[PDB]
């Protein structure tokens, strides 16, 4: 006890966590990989909307030893903001450490604990990276829902879930108080994690990750989202972030499509004194993404000739209109609790973590 049980899925867009709440169920959220330097003091998922925290950790160095930061969404609106840099084709570690530690703190505050030991269950694209996380980290909230709260994080042990079925555990198992099998259900399989800026095409063969064939591409949803937003604004001539677009406009329609196959979705945007029906625009981009993913998945199927192909990530949901065809394809496996497809990997790491502590 006094222990936070979580799976940690960190990328360049978001830092994702799936953890056990007080009622023993899985709780998931994400913190954008964005930080900004902040003054020592104050100036669904509401508690992460304003993250102004002080972090004391030996995993940080230089003029970041022990100071205050704006983290995630609230950092994105700062001129100072630091984001992952990408060429036209470490020691930026605080970009990843800070949102990571922050997510641990937020989770701890959610379950009402001030001091948590956190066995690290994550993944990488081992011990060298784990030792970068070892030690004691204090996170103090200077604003927001948990203002004045001080959380002491202790990371003694961990794993990066490299080999075995650890990465795929969420395809078969859930945690409802703990620890049950999924309501519906080979030796060589591919896990395709369809993400925002990336697509992870991993191939597991005989209990082993095939490090040769396991590839990673920039085939994400963001480019297709960008295009849709270009055509919407152009249709008028609205949304602050892509997440805003996904949350306010897309997610409600996708959920309706999930829980009822006869439902045809509608997309209308209210901008100024004008309201436009842009259903055709959004659907075009969705299917374009689906078709492109269909093509990408097939040629990876052929390259590995895996027995089964598992498709996960938020891309499954964003392109559900087209990608739901995979449910009637033998050799393709969509998660059955498809509503939780975005947090598949972090949920897998969480389940692997609970099994470790048993
Ligand atoms: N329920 C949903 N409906 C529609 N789109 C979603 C849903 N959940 C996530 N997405 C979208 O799917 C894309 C992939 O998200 P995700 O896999 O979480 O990215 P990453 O793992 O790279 O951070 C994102 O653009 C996200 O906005
Ligand atoms: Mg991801």
């Amino acid at each position: 006890k006094n222990m936070l049980l979580g799976g940690f899925d960190t990328g360049n867009i978001k830092a994702k966590i799936s953890f056990l709440n007080e009622k023993g169920n899985i709780e998931s959220f994400a913190i954008p990989t964005v930080i900004a330097e902040a003054p020592p003091a104050k100036i669904k998922d509401e508690d992460i909307e304003l993250l102004h925290v002080r972090i004391i950790s030996n995993s940080l160095d230089g003029d970041a030893r022990s100071r205050a930061w704006y983290v995630g969404a609230y950092a994105k609106d700062q001129e100072d903001r630091q984001e992952p840099t990408v060429d036209e084709m470490q020691k930026n570690k605080k970009l990843h450490l800070i949102p990571l530690f922050t997510s641990m703190a937020v989770a701890a505050a959610r379950i009402g604990k001030e001091e948590v030991s956190v066995p690290f269950s994550g993944g990488m694209p081992e011990e060298q990276i784990l030792e970068m996380l070892y030690g004691e980290h204090t996170v103090e909230f200077l604003d927001g829902t948990y203002e004045g709260k001080k959380i002491k994080i202790t990371i003694n042990d961990g794993t990066m879930n490299v080999e075995g079925v650890s990465s795929v555990l969420a395809i078969l198992f859930d945690i409802v108080n703990g620890e049950i099998v999924e309501v519906e259900g080979g030796e060589s399989y591919a896990i395709n994690d369809l993400g925002a800026g990336t697509s992870d095409n991993a191939f597991f063969e005989d209990g082993e990750l095939n490090k040769k064939l396991s590839t990673n591409t920039d085939l994400g949803t963001n480019k297709y989202i960008d295009e849709i937003l270009k055509n919407i604004k152009e249709r008028f001539m609205p949304f602050k972030t892509r997440e805003d677009f996904i949350q306010r406009l897309v997610m409600p329609e996708v959920e309706k499509m999930i829980e009822d196959d006869t439902y045809k979705p509608t997309f209308s945007v209210k901008w100024g004194p004008v309201k436009e029906n842009v259903t055709d625009i959004v659907m075009d981009g969705m299917l374009k993404y689906a078709e492109d993913q269909k093509a990408s998945l097939d040629k990876f199927w052929d390259k590995t000739n895996a027995d089964k192909n598992i498709v996960v990530g938020g891309g499954v949901l964003f392109g559900y209109a087209g990608l739901r065809d995979l449910k009637e394809q033998d050799g393709f496996i969509l998660p059955k609790n498809i509503q939780e497809s975005a947090y598949f990997t972090s949920r897998s790491y969480l389940i692997a973590n609970l099994l470790e502590q048993l």
